[PDB]
């Protein structure tokens, strides 16, 4: 959960890739990808 | 990662409860239980 996610989440700050790249990237189910953009504030409260 | 947080989803549906009681109750790392709270329009955004 956390070892794939650090890595995820470094390539979710390069390119603030939507959770689907990340999860296509990992092949990880929606929720870790998910959860990745939830924890960015810039992805998550869009408008 | 779906099984367990279709129970823990219905948890929070319940009572809402925040991210560490979900993750207590299945003891799952705060990325399963905070993704739920993401899910949740209503505890993600708060104001
Ligand atoms: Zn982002
Ligand atoms: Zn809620």
């Amino acid at each position: 959960f956390l070892d794939g996610i650090d890595k995820a989440q470094e390539e979710h700050e390069k390119y603030h890739s939507n959770w689907r790249a990340m999860a296509s990237d990992f092949n990880l189910p929606p929720v870790v990808a998910k959860e990745i953009v939830a924890s960015c504030d810039k992805c998550q409260l869009k408008g």
